[PDB]
């Protein structure tokens, strides 16, 4: 709305974080400017506690998208300007691949004349060998084009992943229920043939609100032939578990997770939580997710899957955002004269409209 006009000049940013990551903790002070116009910040962070006990890039992405330069065309759907000068919260799960997982919480807001980033992070699962712990990632970060619109089939693929399956599709009304989105799919059939309600394996699970699981789908199809679903023949899945997915504390959807050529459920695929990776849809503000690739030092890429809420702080009226991309730049520098473990960050965010970004990614 009128949070835009706090940006028409050079505004100065103040940070501060603070990090406990396997009972290491740490602080981050940060000092520099944003020009919105341009898209531009210049910071200086600086670990005052220390040793970082994490490589600095991975916590850039956590160290103020209310400076993005939004295209002319664009602006009139600038979330986070909109939400200024009352402010914004910053929620976020970043997954490290086959690592531990950070969550921060951030508050966003002016104080006075000063945009100010107040963060706390909590770090678990860590592995002490791991690629993080360890300070086995390359001081940079990658330019890149970022999603901040979700995308339910990159969450899945995220899932699909990490749990080391073969296949994952969700379930959601459309108000009967359609397979609307699937990750590791070899047709679209599922898409293509829609049950009455009540009918299949997403009726089940919705209908009862608990859990299906299928070691091995042929046996069971000679006890049921109910359980042919469309998705389980089209798919070819061989085992399986189906999970009722809510938000409402009402059941709402469902979460297939499939294998496929009689390859066995990962182990503890009966106790799995959909915890925060499916935005809106859960286990029991916007969101948005992506992916960011750390390049390792000693040859690798190490991925970052993460996360994002943002709520606005104030009840008044915010602007709200269509589905759009982040192109980003970024400058990992060393202040020469600095005996404190620190870093540099010269920074560009330009804001993209879906076309003027699929068609850079992807063609």
């Amino acid at each position: 709305s009128k949070g835009e006009e706090l940006f028409t000049g050079v505004v100065p940013i103040l940070v501060e974080l603070d990090g406990d990551v396997n009972g290491h903790k740490f602080s981050v002070s940060g000092e520099g400017e944003g020009d919105a116009t341009y898209g531009k910040l210049t910071l200086k962070f600086i670990c005052t506690t220390g040793k970082l006990p994490v490589p600095w890039p991975t916590l850039v992405t956590t160290l103020v998208q209310c400076f993005s330069r939004y295209p002319d065309h664009m602006k009139q759907h600038d979330f986070f300007k909109s939400a200024m000068p009352e402010g914004y919260i910053q929620e976020r799960t970043i997954f490290f691949k086959d690592d531990g997982n950070y969550k921060t919480r951030a508050e966003v807001k002016f104080e006075g004349d000063t945009l100010v980033n107040r963060i706390e992070l909590k770090g678990i699962d860590f592995k002490e060998d791991g690629n993080i712990l360890g300070h086995k990632l390359v001081y940079n970060l990658d330019n890149v084009i970022v999603s901040d619109y979700f995308d339910y089939q990159d969450a899945l693929d995220e899932i699909r992943e990490t749990e080391k399956f073969d296949f994952a599709a969700i379930a959601l009304p459309e108000a009967v229920i359609k397979w609307k989105y699937a990750s590791g799919n070899i047709d679209y059939r599922y898409r293509m043939i829609v049950l009455r309600p009540g009918e299949g394996l997403a009726g089940l699970v919705i209908r009862t609100g608990s859990r299906k699981i299928v070691e091995d789908v042929d046996t069971e199809l000679s006890q049921n032939d109910k359980l042919g679903c469309p998705i389980v023949l089209s798919e070819a899945l061989t085992a399986l578990v189906a999970i009722p997915l809510w938000k409402n504390n009402r059941v709402y959807g469902a979460l297939l997770l499939g294998q496929r050529e009689g390859r066995p459920l990962p182990e503890g695929s009966t106790t799995f939580r959909v915890n925060q990776r499916l935005g809106s849809y859960t286990d029991n503000g916007i969101k948005a997710n992506f992916k960011i690739r750390h390049s390792i030092e000693d040859g690798g890429v190490q991925l970052a899957y993460h996360y994002q809420q943002n709520t606005p702080i104030g009840d008044g009226p915010v602007l709200l955002p269509d589905d759009h991309y982040l192109s980003v730049q970024s400058e990992l520098s060393k202040d020469p004269n600095e005996k404190r473990d620190h870093m540099v960050l010269l920074e560009f965010v330009t804001a993209a409209g879906i076309t003027l970004g699929m068609d850079e990614l992807y063609k």
